[PDB]
C-alpha cells in the first residue's frame, strides 16, 4: 500500500495472506470456513494462508495450507480480465473474534463512493519495503468513462477503478487479492496498475465483485 497507514487492529477479520513458506505473495479475503477469494494471477501450486492477525508471523494467527484453487474460466493471463480465483483450505478455518467472513455485495456501488483497500504489499516503489503490519488507505471509485481516458483498451466491463486525483494513494506489489470495501460490502479485489506504483492520476484497477457473486456461489457448491 502506498501513502497509507497501519489499519486499526481487529478491523479486518476477513483479510488473509497467501505465503510461500514464510514470504508474502499476495492477499485475499475469507468467504467462509473453507473458502478464500483472491486474484487469479496469484496462482500457486501450494499456499500457506495466514488468518486472524494484522501482523505477519503473529504467534496467535492461524496458518492453514491449501492445495486446490479455482480460477474464473474467463480469466486471461494476458489481459488479466476476470482476475479472480477461489482457494480451498485443506482444513476449515476456525471462526473467532479475529476471523470472520466478508460481506459480499448484493449491489454495485456508483462512482464517488468512498472505499478502503488494505494489504501487506510494499509501501514503496520502485524501491521495495514490506511491512509486518497490515496497511490501509482511502480511495474513491472512478467511473468507467473516466478510467477509460487513462487505460483505454486495457479495460473491460468487469473491471472497477478507484483512487484519488493527483494523489499517490494506491496498491502495489504484494496487494493482489486484497479487498476494496465500500459502504460495508466487498466491492473489489486488487488487480493491476502502473509501475512504479503510486503514479498520480493513474487509478488502481480492481475486480468488480458485484458481478461474480453468482460464480462464487456456484463454484463453492460445485466443489463443496
Ligand atoms: C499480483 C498482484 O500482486 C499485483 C498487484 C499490483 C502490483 C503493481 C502495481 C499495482 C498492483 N498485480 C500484478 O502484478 C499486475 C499484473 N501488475 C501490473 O500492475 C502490471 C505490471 N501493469
Amino acid at each position: 500500500i502506498i501513502d497509507g497507514a497501519p489499519c486499526a487492529r481487529g478491523s479486518h477479520p476477513w483479510q488473509v495472506a497467501l505465503l510461500s513458506g514464510n514470504q508474502l505473495h499476495c492477499g485475499g479475503v475469507l468467504v467462509n470456513e473453507r473458502w478464500v477469494l483472491t486474484a487469479a494471477h496469484c496462482k500457486m501450486n501450494e499456499y500457506t494462508v495466514h488468518l486472524g492477525s494484522d501482523t505477519l508471523g503473529d504467534r496467535r494467527a492461524q496458518r492453514i495450507k491449501a492445495s486446490k484453487s479455482f480460477r474464473h474460466p474467463g480469466y486471461s493471463t494476458q489481459t488479466h480480465v476476470n482476475d479472480l480465483m477461489l482457494v480451498k483450505l485443506n482444513s476449515q478455518a476456525r471462526l473467532s473474534s479475529m476471523v470472520k467472513k466478508v460481506r459480499l455485495p448484493s449491489r454495485c456501488e456508483p462512482p464517488g463512493t468512498t472505499c478502503t483497500v488494505s494489504g501487506w504489499g510494499t509501501t514503496t516503489s520502485p524501491d521495495v519495503t514490506f511491512p509486518s503490519d497490515l496497511m490501509c488507505v482511502d480511495v474513491k471509485l472512478i467511473s468507467p468513462q473516466d478510467c477509460t481516458k487513462v487505460y483505454k483498451d486495457l479495460l473491460e466491463n468487469s473491471m472497477l477503478c478507484a483512487g484519488i486525483p493527483d494523489s499517490k494513494k494506491n496498491a502495489c506489489n504484494g496487494d493482489s487479492g486484497g479487498p476494496l470495501v465500500c459502504r460495508g460490502t466487498l466491492q473489489g479485489l486488487v488487480s493491476w496498475g502502473t509501475f512504479p506504483c503510486g503514479q498520480p492520476n493513474d487509478p488502481g484497477v480492481y475486480t468488480q465483485v458485484c458481478k461474480f457473486t453468482k460464480w462464487i456461489n456456484d463454484t463453492m457448491k460445485k466443489h463443496r
